[PDB]
């Protein structure tokens, strides 16, 4: 009741792996990759990385389609490392799949509220390089905080702001 699932007689399944920084910026590569082919990668667990051809679209010609994916990503993975040293070892199938949606479900803090609202137009409405705030905060902050005002602007009524500078030292 939670996965929608449909079989699939025949598909091409591609994992790599290479197998900080030099990881994301090999996978962005790759990521351009599948783009480029017009194929499918699929979220999965733990650094592998992993690209379908054939589903949930068909392809006549979808294992070759793979395979001109995987000789493309082996000749950027060639070069493209550390100090002169990437092993990526890739794996290719073809044969029948399961495809589908899973239906999870997470739990994360939400906040509401119209100060949830000021906060949103304080900052689409700021100055570049500033820290926009209403009355309210500035009340707040003037005694510890030096802060400058900006003047009125109409927040979708108008309202007096300021900008804060930084603490008192």
């Amino acid at each position: 009741r939670n996965i929608i699932a449909d079989k699939y007689d025949e598909a091409s399944v591609l994992f790599a792996d290479i197998v900080v920084r030099f990881l994301d910026r090999l996978y962005s590569a790759f990521d351009e990759l599948v783009d480029q082919h017009g194929l499918e990668k699929i979220k999965v667990s733990g650094d592998s990385y992993m690209v379908v051809s054939g589903v949930p679209r068909p392809r006549p010609d979808h294992t070759q389609a793979l395979a001109d994916f995987a000789l493309d990503m082996t000749n950027v993975a060639a070069q493209l490392d550390p100090r002169g040293n990437v092993p990526l070892r890739v794996g290719l199938a073809t044969g029948p799949v399961v495809a589908g949606v899973v239906g999870s479900r997470r739990f994360f803090y939400d906040v509401w509220g119209d100060a949830v609202n000021v906060a949103s137009r304080m900052e689409s409405t700021d100055s570049v390089g500033q820290i926009q705030v209403p009355d309210e905060v500035y009340e707040r902050l003037k005694d510890d905080f030096v802060l400058r005002e900006r003047g009125h602007i109409n927040v979708k009524g108008v309202m007096r702001t300021w900008y804060l500078i930084g603490r008192k030292v």
